């Protein structure tokens, strides 16, 4: 009883202006059924920006939100953010179980999901993240999470991921295209690929997300 | 290093823009430095910083706990520095090119970065204290001069003091609700970080003071 995401993608729309936002997703619509929306949407547009979506695509909407504090913090940004409508929201593990519960609990409250960030896909992950991942992992696995997100740059770190939390649990993968991941290589392990600027600054959007799923075609 | 009244930060955490502006208000005359964070953003818009601006004569940081890929950080800080913020609290976790992506918008733009280095509460005991002196040396690597650490952790505190130097900028949350206290934080922190002891208080203005007056030697 997972997500069911059109074409194993979506989108990363983390252009900072609304009209511009609202265009690019007009654009690639009849490919997507998700998007993923982040604070650099949200910071420059309003929460808002959430229901607009909502009411013009009827895509799912998931929030990026890197949700890193205290229990008490974390609980009041998932209640703010599933009131403004999103679906579900992406939490780090690296503060530790009780702040990864806080979020549980308000999506249990409000018919939400929580996806948890194991491993991110820049550089930097390899200094403190990576060391911690396989852990963060089994501490998802110990906390019932269901979905999880890992590094589209890494596919072995991705594939370990996939194995600890095994064939049930949901998994996306960001780090496509722009920062190098590939696309068929990431769907071996992932459910999912989450592409932001390889679709949302080519010249043409639709083209872009039309042939990433060329690419995958033999993968749905 | 910023001047910070009465070494007292409120962390305005409530969610309803009414109630924050008059908690906020009734505290004003023993403050001048307001931490807002996520609570209150995402339930009432980034343009709560230009209210907050126009109300009061307060300095805002914005605890948005910045932990995301380069280039997203430095979306995160330029979005959060164009709506009036005077500095931004960012994680150290994922690594120094996710900080130093925000110290470079924060240059650029004539801002402050904070970095948190081990959080308050019971999780951070997991992951984030066996990587928090790493985390903090980075910062001195990086050039950070502003840092978080933990009031619940006093000995914690004081090794992060260590690591930062005597010049380097030091806040502290966790106290009262988490059990920190005032006096023996500021040992170690350049100012304390209050939310819920002043915010949920019948009286707020009487619970900053009552801080105050248990730190007033320390002012
Ligand atoms: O480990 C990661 C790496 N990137 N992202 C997010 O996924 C998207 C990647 O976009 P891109 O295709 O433009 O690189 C951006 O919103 C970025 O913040 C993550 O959530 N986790
Ligand atoms: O390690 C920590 C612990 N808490 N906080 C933040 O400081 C405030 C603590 O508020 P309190 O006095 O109500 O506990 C809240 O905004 C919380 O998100 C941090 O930034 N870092």
């Amino acid at each position: 009883d997972v997500m069911d995401v059109m074409n194993r993608l979506i989108l990363a729309m983390d252009l900072m202006n609304r009209d511009d936002a609202l265009r690019v997703t007009g654009e690639v619509r009849e490919y997507i059924d998700t998007v993923k929306i982040g604070y650099p949407l949200v910071l420059s547009e309003g929460m808002d920006i959430i229901a607009e979506f909502r009411k013009r695509f009827g895509c799912r909407i998931i929030a990026d939100f890197k949700v890193a504090d205290i229990p008490e913090t974390n609980e009041k940004i998932c209640r703010a953010t599933f009131k403004a409508g999103a679906d579900a929201i992406i939490v780090h593990g690296f503060p530790g179980a009780d702040s990864v519960r806080a979020c549980l609990n308000v999506a249990e409250e409000m018919g939400r999901e929580v996806f948890l960030n194991t491993e991110m896909s820049h550089p930097g992950a390899e200094m403190f993240i990576q060391g911690a991942a396989d852990e963060i992992a089994r501490m998802g696995v110990d906390l019932g999470v269901k979905n999880y997100v890992g590094p589209s740059t890494r596919p072995e770190r991705l594939s370990r991921l996939r194995e600890i939390i095994g064939q049930d649990s949901f998994l996306i993968s960001p780090g496509v295209g722009a920062q190098g991941g590939d696309p068929g290589e990431t769907l071996r392990f992932a459910d999912a690929i989450i592409v932001g600027r390889s679709i949302y600054l080519a010249d043409n959007p639709a083209a872009a997300a039309a042939g990433i799923i060329e690419s995958i075609k033999d993968l749905l």
